[PDB]
């Protein structure tokens, strides 16, 4: 519809573009992906590993990426300039491991040979944000230990380690435990302490998977054990509380079909998540989202990257 | 002259328009293109390639492209609702290659500034029914793999890739070959089949170009070779054959000068085609055509939208 | 089986609750309609012709009812809250016609004899929604004319009459056509406009059947050989259209079948219409529905009511 | 080409081309010039066309083909070619329209082969001249028309 | 901005921004980034701002206000293009304090732009970074302050 006229019936503002990250905000850069075009990525559901992907669907200032190999429903979107994603090559060339096309085998796979016989092209280099060409994030060096909540059970903060570092960002691990729980972010990320802050601030740490005697553990000694260092304290910065305001209208991808964005309101805060109502709709499909997180947007962004907004109901 | 008096003195009947596809047969809808407007479109003669098309004519429900910065003898008819074209900006928003006006670089072409430059107006959205703005043809992704025939040369049923969606339509591209002899076409096509088609069918399946060991070909490890996945049968529907009969008479583009529309005669029919006979001339220049081809009507369209009709000689 | 999820693994949305009119959407109202209980009500068929129906089948809030004396080929469902039943003695108080049990004449039917002789109960009272108590349509009397839509042949624009007026709806009738043709309305119905808008609107009028001078029918004319008033105009009202989007997801009684209801998408929109698409079914199955239609449910209906889902296939 | 006696009825049978379907089919009878016996080929120094996608076509031998498929040849003896039909060009007759098989038309005979003639409709342009076998059962005497009572197109 | 030259020394000339406060006003050359001609916003698509409490302000025109104030445009020759600086991140220099003015400090190039580069101080928060020209008179090579006899701030 338009928003200019919305915000007047409702009497309501939107959140201003310098509330967001420049990234979320970003709407004068050009989607250079096209269809067919060959990359690599992070597979979501077990950030750790990567794959080869192929551009299936571009809408606006975002796209779709299929496993190639794999079923079509395992298809995903990302924002154009997500650093989930990569040129062809990068594995090579950064330390990374491909999990290749369906049927391949790890070191069977060459990039040279699968173009030649896909007559496919790889999406080029400089489409990408993220291709390892920029010095790492201040004192997260891969093997080092640190504190982490489980995003997925908050009320724990477990033993952890880096596993993976990438331009500005690295990957949070837990120790003894499956990929599926792990989580990229960046030294400001709320979610991540230095050794020593459980014992300090009072909460108990959740030691590794089935680590010999968990109630007695000791980090200084499991560190020399593993031949570890902690994160030095120095290192973890300080991100200050976002300053969304209950309710701030704003752009939202629906998590119930990805390929959809729509008309949002900020519906309840707390220093680093904001809760999301999609406007016209039912409260039941309100949901948290980290203030960082991609999928949000300022007022006006599907209109200026050329992507289909969903007006409220 | 007049339909109805030209029916009697030859004891004839007209094809009805339920006969037709609804977008062969509507009249009632405006042609907003205007002279001078600037858009985007596939070059008929490269079905694969998109190029910055300007409005040179307007004739009824037709238009007359002409290829920026190119030579006019390419220039080429349209109707107002081909699904072929696409307002400016399309390309960026979609993931399709622009082919830059002549002279330029993929990459040094601006929509704002070219507008700027040219002082033209670009022919505003609401004009196309095609945005990719719809939800695809089922089942129908691009990498997937298929049998086509060669339209061409029909006695070939080859190796085939989708290589291209745009709302209900697909490209369907034969394997190490050139785009000249790709085709757009819905998932009721009569031209194409499910991997596994020839060897259920009996006929012999043409396999890729330059491909090692021709005869030799397996389509199960081409599959995997290509980390591409087949279309499912599930996905191509039936369309049942067209219901015209000889001597049923309508409205049809001459291929000979595409500006004209002329009376025309069902001469014979197949399944899926008919064959086109001028009335008042020759047997010779009668041709086949699709069915569904855009470039013929029910008698009445060319009154109806205002675009001249050429009487029998 | 559940909705919850189809809707994940489908990365789809139902229409919401709010989409439908309360009448259609609302589960919390009791069905009191018990097995062989009987009433009044019109032939789904014969919409301007009431009969003494029995309760054969009770299914969630819906129930099957029988044609008193006649075979059960004829039986058809309604819901508990129709407009379109009536309880014993309601024609006799109102105005209406009674076609009476199979073999009995007009006169020689009574409600009190009738019960005595089945040993039969009348359904009660309270339970019908319509009982013609409620305040008329306004602006709309019996014997008043209109113009309106012939839905079974929609292209046609005709000379019409209010014939009946019970609660807040009327029926509309086509002068001199068979009563099949009629239907209930509102004065909202998008399908009915007012005498002279058809010469309005540059439209062909369709006059009465065997109009003694179908040439030239004229509407002033007409109204006075027939003692007749056109509705006035100020009692048409604008109905808005309705908000389904294309692939919400619903349910929907099967019009083949109607004893059950399945799990249904919207394939298309209209303004004041939504075409139905029963999921895992061929497309050739689907069908146009108006949106206030009593038998379009929101997902949850079935198992909020008590009646069995058909899940897709 | 190589093939078989797929269908029998009467005295006719059907030749089948093997490894295609039936779309280049035909019924015959033992006259008929376009069917000779195994080995006829050979003979005569003609190229024999294997069928359609046979492993080996350039190595194609038939009494290795007569063996694997269970098959004998048709006796060479069987084969009881026509004599060349008496038609001469000019000669009047009627013929079915090919393009329209309602109408029979005035027909002369514009050209000859053995066992062929080529038929040109009397007051039509020569481009609709068309072959066609001597015994095929659409042409017919001068009179056939009016003794069986269809009508018969005059010329123009 | 709508913008006139309003002082000239030596190779400098200085930049005023019509009728508003001299407090943003700044010297430049031919070869600066931030000066264009008149008609550059037009032929960029970009919006003109024009002089404060412009007696109309909707519809500013150049060719009329360059007549209504007996005003030349600088001609379009004069500008010239500065060609970006070369340098790097992480590249280390020396750079005076902002905030206290007397120290210089041990610094690093933490971003670049074409003509700009963000300073940040060694050893203190990322909250002081700032950006600055890279012409600009108070950054400087490594050694400056020793060989000039100003002290040097180290890192911290």
């Amino acid at each position: 519809w338009s928003w200019e006229s919305y915000l007047e019936e409702q009497k309501a503002i939107t959140a201003p573009v310098s509330l967001f990250q420049d990234s979320q905000a970003v709407t004068h850069n050009k989607n250079g992906f096209k269809l067919g075009m060959k990359l690599e990525g992070i597979d979501p559901q077990h950030p750790s590993m990567y794959f080869i992907l192929t551009v299936a669907e571009v809408c606006g200032y975002r796209l779709r990426l299929h496993f190639d190999g794999y079923s079509e429903c395992h298809d995903f979107w990302v924002n154009a300039n997500s650093p989930d994603i990569h040129p062809a090559g990068w594995f090579e060339k950064t330390g990374h491991k491909l999990q290749p096309p369906k049927g391949y085998k790890e070191e069977e796979f060459s990039w040279s040979q699968y173009l030649r016989s896909t007559r496919a092209q790889a999406a080029p280099k400089h489409l990408f944000v993220s291709q390892s060409h920029s010095p790492p994030p201040l004192g997260f060096q891969v093997g080092m230990k640190l504190e982490a909540v489980d995003r997925m059970n908050p009320s724990l903060v477990c033993v952890a380690s880096v596993t993976d570092v990438v331009d500005s960002r690295f990957l949070v691990h837990f120790d003894n435990w499956d990929d599926t729980y792990d989580y990229w972010c960046d030294p400001s990320s709320p979610y991540i302490h230095p050794v020593g802050w459980c014992q300090k601030q009072g909460k108990p740490l959740t030691p590794p998977q089935d680590y010999p005697d968990p109630d007695n553990f000791c980090w200084e000694k499991y560190l020399e054990e593993t031949g570890a260092s902690a994160v030095p304290t120095w290192a973890f910065k300080v991100r200050p509380p976002h300053s969304f305001l209950v309710n701030m209208k704003l752009e939202a991808v629906d998590r119930r079909n990805p390929a959809l964005i729509r008309v949002a309101s900020v519906e309840d805060v707390e220093d680093h998540r904001i809760k999301i109502h999609f406007d016209g709709w039912s409260h039941g499909y309100d949901f948290w989202i980290d203030a960082d997180h991609p999928d949000i947007h300022p007022a006006g962004w599907c209109s200026k990257t050329g992507h289909p907004l969903q007006p409220p109901l």
